[PDB]
DNA sequence: CGGCATACG
DNA sequence: CGTAT
DNA sequence: GCCG
């Protein structure tokens, strides 16, 4: 088992699920603490879980496994013994914690503004609403538009936003292209929202392309929210059977010459993509971002023509969107 | 021990 | 700070 | 929390 998530497949579906769950409770509450190290070792490990090929059923199979010391071992260990792990169970229960998951999955609240208002004794969504004079414009609406972004995307649902968005695309600049991206891509049945990148097959005819785009969307009746640059982080009134939904889009432009790198930072995993700028920089001594991947000493970038050129100057074995779900 | 991914709004 | 459920 |  090789250590970085971007050096073995990972499906989106596997045989160690509950095991792989339990770390990602302990990662997401390091994450609400301020301790990313932990999340960091916690979601490794659960991502190793993710890749194995059958399931866990004996503590000896933890050995020589990466990312699995004391504390990811003993975990495994009373899941496997008892059917639950004491240490997470307390967390899913702590007021702490559940306060700090609801606040967060608010558009516009991070752990910061979250922990803010924990200490000040906020507690509830209603909470919040009361207070309005501590809300961003941003907030607000991710507040209104809570219960509905709380519910999962479908599938179908993309194919329908999909539409609707290359219907602008086709009017704000003939010949651009959009695909889809984030979760979808690597194969999810559900999502938190919907992600596409954009671009043309002519360098720089990009430029100035997404003002014209969202101008067009809101001209349509489309827009419930948006900041109004290359990124929108948008809430979209999508159509439903006698009534409709707001359904979280982002959209995201990158000039062709970057859309393979675009394409591969968009698609993730989070974790498949920290991995693999991980790797980059301290096994290859290279810089990986979404626009592209500079070789410091030769001060150079490298031009990539597709994903498939970027796995290989990395020297890494392809993998499909489908194995990115670490 | 230091390190832990990266950029835009 | 937010995007970053 | 774990690795090198
Ligand atoms: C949140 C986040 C995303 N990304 C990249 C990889 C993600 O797969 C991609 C899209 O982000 P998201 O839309 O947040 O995530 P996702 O589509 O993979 O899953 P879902 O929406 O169902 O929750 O952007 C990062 O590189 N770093 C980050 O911190
Ligand atoms: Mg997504
Ligand atoms: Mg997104
Ligand atoms: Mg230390
Ligand atoms: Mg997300
Ligand atoms: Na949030």
């Amino acid at each position: 088992m090789p250590a970085y998530a971007c050096q073995r497949p990972t499906p989106l579906t596997h045989h160690n699920t509950g095991l792989s769950e339990a770390l990602e409770i302990l990662a997401e509450a390091a994450g609400f603490e301020g301790s990313e190290g932990r999340l960091l070792t916690f979601c490794r490990a659960a991502s190793v879980l993710k890749a194995l090929p059958s399931p866990v059923t004996t503590l000896s199979q933890l050995q020589g496994l990466p990312h699995f010391g004391e504390h990811s071992s003993r975990v495994v260990q009373e899941l496997l013994e008892h059917g639950v792990c004491e240490e997470v169970e307390r967390v899913r229960r702590s007021e702490r914690y559940q306060t700090m998951k609801l606040f967060t999955q608010i558009f516009g609240v991070g752990v910061k503004t979250a922990d803010r208002w924990y200490r000040e004794g906020l507690r509830t969504l209603d909470d919040l609403r009361e207070q309005p004079q501590k809300l961003t414009q941003q907030q607000k609406a991710g507040l209104q538009h809570h219960q509905d972004l709380s519910t999962p995307v479908l599938r179908s649902d993309v194919d329908a936003l999909q539409q609707v968005v290359e219907e602008a695309v086709g009017q704000a600049l003939p010949g651009a292209t959009v695909t889809l991206t984030g979760g979808f891509r690597r194969g999810k049945l559900q999502g938190h929202d919907v992600d596409f990148l954009i671009t043309h097959p002519k360098e720089g005819q990009e430029a100035g392309l997404l003002p014209r785009v969202m101008c067009r969307l809101q001209d349509q009746g489309l827009i419930l929210y948006h900041q109004h640059f290359e990124r929108s982080f948008c809430i979209f009134r999508l159509p439903q059977p006698g009534s409709w939904k707001a359904v979280r889009v982002d959209l995201v432009v990158a000039p062709v010459s970057q859309f393979p790198f675009a394409l591969l930072g968009h698609t993730g995993s989070k974790l498949f993509q920290r991995e693999l700028r991980r790797f980059s920089r301290k096994e290859k001594g290279l810089w990986l971002n979404s626009h592209g991947l500079f070789d410091p000493e030769q001060k150079t970038f490298f031009q990539a023509a597709s994903e498939e050129d970027i796995f290989r100057h990395l020297g890494l074995e392809y993998l499909p969107p489908e194995q990115r779900n670490a």
